[PDB]
């Protein structure tokens, strides 16, 4: 039921967050895989939402600690949840996770994590084949650019510019193709 999955994801979150703090890439990978499988097994949007929240918390912690591997693993799992859920809601939630992570990274001078997050935003837009996902991805890039400007993170401002240019140049093809 919903009570068993919530407690399960709670355990996963605890272990994954600790692993993200300590640079334990192997454990972060394993725990995020379990979050994905819990969402799979549950077959509800509620479970998808909770799993994406766990992924977000792990990736935010990782972003704060310069744990590039964990940010990468976590956002890949967000991407896969978006792929497998079969709903627009899951895609929008995954994009909000990516935005949250990229914003925290921008605030912490974590330019790897900004780069990883924006690349997943681009991939979500490329794979979704909806105009709305392209628009939302561009909004994510703008939010990250805004934060980077505010914090004096020139690397992140430049990365956001490059990803914006890529979406603007290439999204025309993504949508038709
Ligand atoms: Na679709």
């Amino acid at each position: 039921t919903t009570e068993d999955e919530r407690r399960e994801l709670e355990k996963v979150a605890r272990k994954a967050i600790e692993a993200a703090r300590e640079g334990n890439t192997d454990e972060v990978r394993e725990q995020l895989q379990r979050a994905l499988e819990i969402a799979r097994e549950s077959g509800t949007t509620e479970a998808v939402k909770l799993a994406l929240e766990v992924v977000a918390r792990v990736a935010i912690e990782a972003a704060r600690r310069g744990n590039t591997d964990a940010v990468r693993e976590a956002l890949e799992v967000a991407l896969e949840i978006a792929r497998e859920s079969g709903t627009t809601e899951a895609v929008k939630l995954a994009l909000e996770v990516v935005a949250r992570v990229a914003i925290e990274a921008a605030r912490r001078g974590n330019t790897d994590a900004v780069r990883e997050a924006l690349e997943v935003a681009l991939e979500i837009a490329r794979e979704s084949g909806t105009e709305e996902a392209v628009r939302l991805a561009l909004e994510v890039v703008k939010r990250v650019s805004d934060e980077a400007k505010k914090q004096g993170n020139e690397d992140a401002v430049k990365e956001a510019e490059e990803v914006r240019k890529k979406i603007e140049e290439e999204s025309g093809g993504w949508l038709e193709h």
